[PDB]
């Protein structure tokens, strides 16, 4: 079918936000990571705040509305994961795999560079590391995104109806979604990750996006989401 969009939320509250467009025809995937502190209007209320606080005020629906108004593109589907439960969730699946883009050591483990398989405790540690990541909190957000995408990949590669249903029964408390089967299989792990440019200021830390770069990435995502009507 035709291109759609997915908002990945990692919740604690909504400290990880990855907006992504999928074109299943041209096999393409655009993606942009929204930093936790990004200052914007929270839709439904009458306040501008850190975007990650929208979840604490209106739940999922408020967060998706805030992300839509911020990016000026619609989000069709969402995947919300409670990151504090990574362990349980990754243990309930058969463990997951991540594409670790750089090697480090943390909490007794030494994660190498490449496709590596993680159990629950390893995934939690992989995501809790902060100081030794030269990317800062974009890096931590990227590693949490990696674990969430590994969960998605693992859930999407279950062929057995029974194993999927039992898995779901356990996991649905910590993983919410409105995806279809076809779409979840579409977003399984070419790719185009995006850098949301901006500046952080301390008056009490805030982050504010480059208005102009935001306009550019909104144009990019819009064109990626278009339904072409030709003769």
């Amino acid at each position: 079918k035709d291109p759609f969009s997915v908002l990945i939320m990692g919740v604690d509250r909504a400290d990880t936000l990855i907006y992504m467009t999928v074109n299943p025809k041209t096999n393409t995937t655009d993606m942009v990571s929204i930093p936790r502190d990004t200052y914007t209007k929270i839709i439904g209320k009458g306040t501008m705040d850190k975007i990650n606080h929208s979840y604490a005020f209106g739940g999922t629906q408020m967060t998706v509305d805030t992300v839509e108004n911020f990016l000026d593109v619609p989000v069709d589907y969402f995947v919300k994961v409670n990151m504090e439960s990574f362990r349980d969730v990754v243990d309930t699946l058969g463990g997951i795999t991540v594409n670790s883009t750089f090697a480090f050591s943390y909490d007794g483990y030494s994660f190498g560079k490449g496709e590596i398989t993680l159990n629950g405790k390893e995934a939690l540690a992989y995501t809790r590391m902060r100081k030794e990541d030269p990317r800062g909190d974009f890096g931590r957000q990227d590693r949490q995104r990696q674990v969430i995408q590994g969960i998605i990949n693992k859930g999407a590669n279950i062929s057995s109806i029974t194993k999927f249903g039992d898995m779901f029964k356990v996991v649905e408390n910590n993983v919410k979604t409105n995806l279809t089967f076809d779409n979840m299989w579409d977003i399984q792990s070419h790719i185009k990750q995006h850098e949301l440019k901006g500046t952080g200021t301390k008056i009490i830390y805030y982050y504010q996006a480059d208005e102009s770069a935001l306009s550019d990435i909104t144009k990019e995502l819009k064109e990626s989401l278009e339904k072409k009507l030709v003769p």
